[PDB]
């Protein structure tokens, strides 16, 4: 182009995008100080069209989840993994029920037998901390969404979402991101007298960053080394940096494997997912 490269981030619709707005607005400012590149945060509306848009070459660089990063790496050749938080090597679930639903809290999984009958809802429909996960549990203890109240799920988009449905009261009970779940307690976004956590999952791998290829093909030799050590370099020194590392609820980001995603590869394939 005569017009001089852009950097297009993305990143999944996970929570509230005003929330999303000032992260990624933020997190665009300081990768564009450090890269000296014009760097765009461009939204999307739910998780396929991050998935598609990165297929396409709309999204350059994009936060995403194990599931739809694993989507994305797959039907993008050359896609690369470029780190995760701290937290997302050892990231769970929680399962939260209103407290006038019933639910105690669950001691093991063989529990989770309690939630036949419930208004239960999910995240989105490809969500791992939402969905996918959750389902995987819930499946090993003989439940299945048929079982729940109405014979399917709710999907609520997103785990901020999920929060607001249950303490509604409009779902009984729903699994969602523990790290979104935390924040929102700290932050006062929840009312924990009408709200509370049944369950922890085990845990998986979630969130990375995975590029295109051929970035360097546009901003030159070596700009994906450097703009992986760029997302590695975050530290909380300035009050911009501090306010991203909150806003993910990360001490710092770290290197990722693309075979640490083998088993959530492996579950979207056995819930049907992934084809
Ligand atoms: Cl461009
Ligand atoms: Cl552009
Ligand atoms: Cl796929
Ligand atoms: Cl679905
Ligand atoms: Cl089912
Ligand atoms: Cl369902
Ligand atoms: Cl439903
Ligand atoms: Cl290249
Ligand atoms: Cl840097």
């Amino acid at each position: 182009g005569p017009m001089q490269p852009r950097l297009k981030v993305g990143a999944i619709p996970d929570q509230n995008p005003e929330r999303l707005n000032r992260l990624y607005g933020q997190l665009a400012d300081e990768l564009s100080d450090r890269l000296n590149v014009k760097v765009r945060y461009v939204p999307v509306s739910n998780y396929p069209a991050a998935v598609s848009a990165f297929r396409t070459g709309g999204l350059d660089l994009v936060w995403f989840g194990g599931l739809t990063g694993v989507q994305a790496r797959l039907q993008t050749p050359g896609a690369q993994v470029l780190a995760q938080r701290d937290i997302d090597a050892r990231f769970r679930s929680v399962f939260i029920a209103n407290t006038s639903s019933g639910l105690q809290p669950i001691s093991s999984i063989n529990g989770l037998t309690s939630l036949r009958g419930k208004r239960f809802s999910f995240g989105s429909e490809s969500s791992t901390s939402g969905r996918l996960m959750p389902q995987h549990f819930l499946a090993k203890a003989g439940v299945t969404p048929s079982q729940f109240s109405g014979g399917r799920a709710g999907f609520s988009g997103s785990h901020d979402a999920t929060i607001a449905v249950v303490q509604s009261g409009a779902y009984e009970a729903g699994a969602l991101n523990e790290q979104v779940w935390t924040s929102a307690v700290n932050d006062g976004r929840v009312n924990t007298e009408k709200v509370s956590v049944i369950w922890r999952t085990p845990e998986y791998v979630d969130y990375h960053w995975v590029v295109r290829p051929k970035l360097d093909q546009r901003f030159g030799k070596g700009f994906t080394t450097r703009l992986q050590k760029a997302i590695l370099g975050l530290e909380p020194t300035t009050p911009r940096q501090v306010t991203i590392l909150e806003l993910f609820a990360a001490k710092r980001f770290i290197p990722v494997e693309a075979s640490q995603y083998k088993p959530i590869e492996k579950v979207g394939r056995e819930l049907g997912k992934i084809r």
